[PDB]
């Protein structure tokens, strides 16, 4: 019993960062295989960084420039090149440690969990979704650059962010590992707002359901609603609209629980109409919604 | 920016997991140096728990009795022994991956991360606080048991919690790793009730002082009190007493934000009795006390 906000076990991924370096700029990267894969602002000074002309810029860097620490032992780049937003440095060792793995981009209100780094040095683990604005809700301080988030499938891990940048509203924004940002946003110290972060409402229900099997039950009421009543109240409360997909995605916890998906929405939208009066769902005195379907499933089942 | 429930990064604490199996039981050991540690309840039927003689019971089991299976490889046991609540399984292979480390009883109030497991195989990491009544609030499955907390400095694990127990209440107790129970509790399928879960009030604090750090200002207010005007009304609010030693402690963060500790109190006793007004502070609609102010210095300054 008992469910916790609960990221992935780190190892497979703390075995792949490493230091890189570019004059006086010191961030992280990612080793797979023999690339090792970072933010291509490493190439920016600060100054830079307002209006740069990555092309331009690179047209300044050799291989040497390129300083790749793997613990104490630096790596050799043997070639470079630019993807997008990342940087991809040829190496002439394949990382040892390197796992299974994928490149995924991820869609809004999919969770991940993030390994922030500093110097190619693991600080910590923690658990994200890709917000709805496509930001994300980090902790990252200088030198966490090419931090990643992933997910582990057994012993496969999809890498699905990259971290790049910190939004003037202490937000984040990074790419996945092809240099695609997510969202709108670019690599450049530039006015760049993000749009209404809303809440993913399949999450929350999937949370409901969370709380409902550890035993957290107060909320469930008498009720029931449809997807379009339930919606016109979501869209009153900057909630995502739910979908039948959503729902279709929820049945599982559903015949779980024998709570039906418009019962549990019929649920929701009491407290989202009547607050939460003092009380608690999980430990939590908000709706939380940075659990998915399947991190529910996941964690009430155990799986390893 | 931004500020995270962050855990530890688990991958030197993963190289330790083993699974441990008696007769029909299986659970997770943890495998330092040639010795795997276990909770001792692993030599129990579901029925022995109901009242356990742990001493007769071991008399029945022999070092061939105990299998422990390190990834897909079986670990030959030369002895076993039991100490308190735990076993020590002897093995004849000293783990190669064990880091660095310390075995160390924590204090209620002090934070850790759980690499959940199960069959030996972490499934997960998240962060806990030893609660003021000894208790912590986990996600453990049947079969989690084993499952270990730790802190990291630098590059020595200090462990401090294995899971033994669930409460019918779905709060979670455990021991350190010399076997001895946190709290009062026992490994015994009986009734056992939990003490007042007061919160700790020195983390709440340090997460008061993260918030301002990371532009969460709204709470400060015009006030400051007195550690005995401001334990009045922790007492009435199942706050813990603030102490000296608690003021001493958050001294750093004082400094750091020029926000006087009794400042900040007084801003902790306008929101104990005014609530938050449907205000969040660092995405949190409570009052957070799972950090303590060195986890506060660590993720605001980004050690490694």
């Amino acid at each position: 019993s008992g469910f916790r906000k609960m990221a992935f076990p780190s190892g497979k991924v703390e075995g792949c960062m490493v230091q890189v370096t570019c004059g006086t700029t010191t961030l992280n990267g990612l080793w797979l295989d023999d690339v090792v894969y970072c933010p291509r602002h490493v190439i920016c000074t600060s100054e830079d960084m307002l209006n740069p002309n990555y092309e331009d810029l690179l047209i300044r860097k050799s291989n040497h420039n390129f300083l790749v620490q793997a613990g104490n032992v630096q790596l050799r780049v043997i070639g470079h090149s630019m993807q997008n937003c990342v940087l991809k440095l040829k190496v002439d060792t394949a990382n040892p440690k390197t796992p299974k793995y994928k490149f995924v981009r991820i869609q809004p209100g999919q969770t991940f969990s993030v390994l922030a780094c500093y110097n190619g040095s693991p600080s910590g683990v923690y658990q994200c979704a890709m917000r709805p604005n496509f930001t994300i809700k980090g902790s990252f301080l200088n030198g966490s650059c090419g931090s990643v988030g992933f997910n582990i499938d057994y012993d496969c891990v999809s890498f699905c962010y990259m971290h790049h940048m910190e939004l003037p509203t202490g937000v984040h924004a990074g790419t996945d590992l092809e240099g695609n940002f997510y969202g709108p946003f670019v690599d450049r110290q530039t006015a760049q707002a993000a749009g209404t972060d809303t809440t993913i409402t399949v999450n929350v229900l999937a949370w409901l359901y969370a709380a409902v099997i550890n035993g957290d039950r107060w909320f469930l009421n008498r009720f029931t609603t449809t997807l379009n009543d339930f919606n016109l109240v979501a869209m009153k409360y900057n909630y995502e609209p739910l979908t039948q997909d959503h729902v279709d995605i929820l049945g599982p916890l559903s015949a779980q629980t024998g709570i039906a998906v418009l019962d549990m929405c019929a649920s929701l939208k009491e407290l989202l109409q009547n607050g939460m009066n003092g009380r608690t769902i999980l430990g939590s005195a908000l709706l939380e919604d940075e659990f998915t379907p399947f991190d529910v499933v996941r964690q009430c089942s155990g799986v390893t």
